[PDB]
């Protein structure tokens, strides 16, 4: 109940006007009312609303030019008046008339030099997902989002600083940027750089960044607002010559590219959590880009690594099927048909010279482990540290030479074969399965396993009270509540045969049990939970290309913060050749239509 | 056969004006005819059809506007003259020329002092199913749904009651309501409320219930005539200033919302069986309401209430997993190999203090079971009030101490864990899905059953009677045929096996009827129900989230009904505080286009 309390200073503001007659005045265009109630009898002008309203922001407010004129005379100071708190602070009447479009008070609040420098810092002005919109501070940039064009204009023939940023540092094309609509503000872009006119030597304005280091080309490119993208990629490219449908282009690529730690404009792309980002991948600067950088010294690095990472799985796997292992010279089968196991795990018996060679390749995996966790010192990290973790906890364990050793060789194991599902994105064609993985799981799955908790308790839970009276000897699916719902969970993905024993008499309760958790789960809620997997698989083969070119982005970005140079150039053209300064360039052709 | 004797009615209408030369003469407009037929001889008037025809109703009927011309002169009381009975009660000839979008004959007939407030109160006029239309009584009514403006100008200039009401308490607008045509109406709402004039003290006709209590806002909502109900929130909303796209409004929130037993808007659409009045919840008055009094005040009490159930269903089944049971001190298993059971659920061994607290969370499940029948001294009802049966039904056979007690603590288990998917509904992405069990089981698989009954039989009727001649020693799948039906059911869903002994012969007809039960059942009739659930899901998955929400406002509506208030305030903002009145508000903001 947060905005409530705003709706409470705003509702306190819809009781003060009206029952402030002068501000009730201020309302409705009643200029004799505004004669005789301010020319003829004192009246403060000072009185403040709900969170700084002045009757000059209230006719300002309610489109009431005739009624500011009123009170032009009465107030030359409250031109320079803000609002007060909370909600509007240093906001003043000024803003208020850019806002609505026009008034001409512009005019009369310039002739009464109104400061166009003035900060609306109030709580409503930034950025916030409780506030509908984000216009900035200064109402140059209010003018400028609501495509005021003469009105903008003239604010800059009142020196309003173009350069001036607000609490974000955002410059007032990065407002631009962050509205929704697009082409609307695109022409905004281009009238404010022929204001560029007093060109500063730190930037001419086009690359100044915020406090997060967002200059304004990089935030279009986070918040893949791709009209505006493609008119900055306008300025960028430099075509060479034409040769009829043929056409040389030589695209700039020096925010785009990876540099001395710039932390390139792709980095950006994959970390933000925006999805419509990535359709700045499918731009032809970007998509060629990333594609040369795949197409060579990005694939063979790739395959190469993942063939090294075979050799490590098959490496694991071979010194660890063969394990000590002795026979249980030790004591007898305590409990009668329970304990059928024989083998007890040998202490240190590291004879026999087969071993030394499970020896090597064990400390293969030891010390490859090792280089995984010195990698990782600073959803696929996750299993290969985890992973590492298990080889640390089997080895130390071997060190120790406890017992329950299988454990960690189960789950490295499990965890050692499927991490190389990591490496399947950069075979296509074989790339966006691991995201229908991980669809299926994490958006379908853990969205489901919470009403299938419900049936797999039910009839557990059942079955077990059921089976209370029999005995376990037939039918042994439920001697134990703990294993009554590992076999009621098989018997719900229709694994286990069904128990069914045709010597003896069942329950009679069992058969009407049996046939409702036969019909209500067995076809029933898997068959559903089978058409949300289809309807996953359907919806990501629609846009699987893209989604594969962003396996290959997040692998390329990836690959740049774990490897040095020496064996990866930057990509693209050098310039300083041909005369083409320090940018590295890249030239791409295109035969029209 | 019942509307044939209407028709009955009918033709023997059009055989009576057939011998009647009279009203033959006032079938076509044949002037001479009426001249030589009326003016020379005498006629009487008085001739009446099969229901109450006369010949101005006739000329009246079929467009004979010169004919009732000359029955002016015959007839000066013809005009006040009703039609006799049992379709047309009470329709005189005014509520005809009324109907056929024009005669200027209302001019010859209220110049000839026509009843205004005459009542066409027959059966055909009568809200039915049976009849295709419903325009209620009066004339007025009459010329206002077939949309001819200045002939309704012109009945209020002839003093006919705009307040005056059918026989169902309907008004003139409730009639308006009704009609399909909806923007084709919607206009006369806009006329007659300026024939509102004659402002009444009791309701200024906008507020005037029928005889159910349907204010026609709230009758608007009941028949989900979106386009009638945007245009009656037109005059509910007050909208307060305007910041460029953004729009502060405030809409009225009197008859939506729950009030003092007003049998709120949002209870009539829930309860209605009408699907496309679920249509207004997509309204933005309405959405925003119930989103707003359920992201707060609905949701914490919602799953605080369904986590309360969770401890009282892990109270159930623990102290239901625990169950006194001794060993089979009793008789001797008499039947060989039959009678695998040694429990027999001791009588009053209620020592063991381990037993103390499943007498402890045991009156836990009893006390809170009779909590849940309190509540319900006056499709999920059903499962928590026979689930609270069964409950009490184990209770007391505990107190009896009878044998089969595993029955209702079986029944109970299972729709003891199932109903805590009634709370899966607060739990959006989860929603949906026990609609999906809904229409999975009652609109199809109820539709199937009957189906596969056949099969069943079939089968299993078969499959007994082929193995009449076998030892059920082998594969005593069918060694009786109660169980021979349990067994064809499992080999239908695929459950069992299949039985084969390759140990000896099989019966040769098995080898046929197997594989023919193989193809039809297994793979075919099961498939289909299949792809029919398969539809289904999709069907569901494409409209889930207005689903979702009918979830919310049916759990809303119901928990209003079985809380109090100290902790429900009802939502919005209050008015009184800001001069705005005893009704509660509620603003909202949108940015444009």
């Amino acid at each position: 109940s947060w905005a409530q309390s705003r709706d409470e200073q705003n509702l306190l503001q819809q009781k003060r006007i009206w029952e402030s007659p002068l501000l009730l005045a201020a309302k409705d265009n009643d200029v004799q009312a505004l004669n005789k109630l301010l020319k003829y009898e004192d009246c403060k002008v000072h009185q403040r609303g709900a969170m700084g309203e002045t009757a000059l922001h209230i006719a300002a407010l309610y489109d009431n030019l005739e009624a500011a004129m009123v009170l032009m005379e009465a107030a030359p100071e409250l031109v320079f008046e803000p609002m007060t708190s909370e909600l509007y602070e240093g906001q003043t009447a000024l803003h208020i008339a850019v806002v609505n479009q026009n008034m001409n008070l512009v005019r009369a609040l310039l002739a009464r030099r109104a400061s166009v420098s003035a900060r609306a810092t109030g709580t409503a002005f930034r950025r916030s997902p409780c506030n509908l919109i984000y216009f900035g501070e200064h109402p140059l940039s209010f003018a400028a989002c609501v495509n005021s064009e003469e009105i903008v204009r003239l604010l800059i023939e009142h020196g309003a600083d173009i350069r001036a940023q607000d609490s974000l540092g955002n410059t007032v094309l990065h407002i631009l940027i962050l509205q929704p609509n697009k082409t609307f503000a695109c022409q905004m872009y281009n009238l404010l750089l022929s204001y560029d006119r007093h060109g500063d030597h730190l930037q001419p304005l086009d690359l100044v960044p915020n406090h997060q280091g967002l200059t304004p080309f990089k935030l279009a490119g986070v918040e893949g607002n791709t009209v505006m993208f493609q008119h900055l990629m306008q300025k960028r490219k430099h075509t060479q010559w034409t040769y009829g449908p043929l056409t040389s282009t030589l695209y700039d690529l020096t925010e785009i590219d990876s540099s001395g730690d710039e932390q390139s404009l792709l980095e950006l792309i994959i970390t933000t959590k925006k999805r419509e980002a990535r359709q700045i991948l499918d731009q032809t600067p970007v998509k060629e880009l990333v594609s040369l950088k795949w197409k060579r010294y990005g694939r063979p690095y790739f395959c190469m690594l993942g063939a090294i990472y075979l050799l490590y799985i098959i490496c694991f796997t071979m010194c660890c099927i063969y394990r000590p292992l002795k026979p249980r010279t030790n004591n007898r089968t305590s409990p009668r048909d329970n304990t059928l196991l024989q083998q007890k795990l040998l202490q240190e018996a590291y004879m026999t010279p087969k071993d030394d060679i499970r020896l090597v390749g064990e400390l293969v995996t030891v010390i490859g482990a090792i280089i995984i966790l010195l990698v990782e010192v600073p959803p696929f990290h996750v299993l290969i540290i985890t992973y590492a973790f298990m080889v640390l906890v089997t080895m130390v364990m071997r060190l120790i030479s406890a017992s329950g050793e299988v454990v960690p060789m189960s789950f490295a194991l499990v965890l050692g074969w499927c991490n190389v599902m990591y490496f399947a994105r950069g075979f296509q064609m074989l790339g966006p399965f691991t995201i229908m993985i991980q669809k299926m799981i994490f958006g379908d799955l853990m969205r489901f396993c919470w009403l299938m908790a419900v049936v797999i308790l039910g009839f557990a839970s059942a079955f077990y009270i059921i089976f209370q009276t029999e005995d376990p000897e037939e039918l042994g699916h439920f001697y134990d509540y703990p294993m009554a719902l590992f076999s009621t969970f098989e018997l719900f993905l229709t694994i286990i045969d069904g128990p069914a024993n045709y010597n003896v008499d069942l329950p009679f309760m069992y058969s009407i049990t049996y046939a409702a958790f036969a019909i209500i789960a067995t076809l029933l809620m898997l068959n559903l939970l089978i058409a949300m997997m289809g309807d996953t698989h359907w919806r990501v083969a629609h846009e699987r290309d893209e989604l594969w070119r962003a396996q290959i982005v997040a692998t390329t970005v990836m690959l740049e913060r774990k490897l040095p140079r020496c064996l990866w150039p930057r990509s693209g053209i050098c310039g300083r050749e041909y005369g083409l300064g320090d940018r590295w360039f890249l030239r791409v052709e295109d035969r029209q239509d």
